[PDB]
């Protein structure tokens, strides 16, 4: 009887994953996510970058990033605040990479920024990227507190 | 003692098939879900018909059908906005099914309607249905985009 | 075969154990929980305080607590409405205690409340608690019916 228990329980095992599979795909659906589109969320917590970047790495997912457009305006419409976006300049001041990797090609600034700004006193310029309601873009120091909002693939 | 260790095995899996039940039923609640009542839910995606079919399908749900006063209330809470519902004539003009068999019963229809209205010049007539913001129904083209809503079983 | 067999499923066991935990984590953070911080969910629905007990104690939570300000401004933002609190004078007429046990460490009484109201016709006085408006705490029947909230832990 040994054979045949382990083999119901990978049976049992199998059913299980596929369950997850599918309770996972519900709450995707149930939080936004378009069809065939990356998804975004918030818990509409303000934290220092460093924060949101171990928030969303714990949930296997990474600080939202703008694309395109499209994009921008789904991370605006999820956040409704200002929120940090995966984008910053720390490794080569005035060139801003995703923190995944790469420089950043789609951009949507505003009027004069980015600016490394130190007028702000927290010390050091501006090398992390907030988006605001408007959903334009401004580099803002890493150590400001905005809200998180997390990325998982399409 | 492999019979020990597949029987402490065996614990640990029937306390994580809780566990995720109890995912479920917190999610359930957390999206709303009314105790013993069904469970209706959307990611407020507009898109034709046929798509919104194969979405709720994929999630082991179907397409939304209010039954009564209660429920239509309660899906159009939920839409916020204009959604289908799976109910169709396209089959028979004139004669509304349930997506999942059966004639219509219960109905909620807007004054005028249905119209089988073609003059939408997209294709044939309309052999679908929405509830508009009121809750009202209105037969409408099954390729116009209109929220999609699943249901899922009390 | 049968040993290898087995390890592959501690194995196969561990990493859903680890998924599911990932999985609870992004649905606490999609409900809007807090770093540190408990948080409470509602399905927007009334019923009889009875009923909120049982409902949140499936859910393996208890009835949302008020221990401060912040936390009662927090349970007034997610129930939207009138809705109960895990606070009953049950025991011992006049003496509110947390229904998870102990007296009062914090209070939001609205002016001349409690006051064990006869007049309701329900019968019994008022030995349950109701956050309305303002935020603001007054004794209910707990017969009535009000929105259920439940809390989770931090
Ligand atoms: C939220 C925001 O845009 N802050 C910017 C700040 O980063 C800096 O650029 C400053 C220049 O004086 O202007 C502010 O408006
Ligand atoms: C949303 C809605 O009701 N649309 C209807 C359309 O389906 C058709 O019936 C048309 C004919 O006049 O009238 C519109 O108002
Ligand atoms: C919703 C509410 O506050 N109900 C109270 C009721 O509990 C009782 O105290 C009554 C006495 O007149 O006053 C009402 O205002
Ligand atoms: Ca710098
Ligand atoms: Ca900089
Ligand atoms: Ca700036
Ligand atoms: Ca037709
Ligand atoms: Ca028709
Ligand atoms: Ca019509
Ligand atoms: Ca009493
Ligand atoms: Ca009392
Ligand atoms: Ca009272
Ligand atoms: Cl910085
Ligand atoms: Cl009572």
């Amino acid at each position: 009887a040994i054979e045949v228990k382990l083999a119901n329980m990978e049976a049992e095992i199998n059913t299980l994953k596929s369950k997850l599979e599918l309770t996972n795909k519900l709450h995707a659906f149930s939080m936004g996510k378009k069809s065939g589109k990356k998804f975004f969320v918030t818990n509409h917590e303000r934290m220092p970058f460093s924060k949101v970047k171990a928030l969303c790495s714990e949930l296997r997912g990474t600080v939202a990033i703008p694309r395109n457009a499209e994009e921008n305006k789904a991370i605006q419409e999820v956040a409704k605040t200002v929120a940090f976006l995966g984008i910053t300049d720390e490794v080569t001041e005035g060139q801003f990479m995703y923190v995944t990797g790469g420089r950043l090609t789609y951009s949507n600034w505003k009027k004069d920024q980015p600016d490394d700004w130190y007028g702000h006193g927290l010390g050091g310029g501006e090398d992390c990227v907030h988006i605001v309601d408007n959903g334009l873009w401004n580099d803002i120091s890493c150590q400001a507190s905005h809200t998180a909002v997390c990325e998982f693939p399409a």
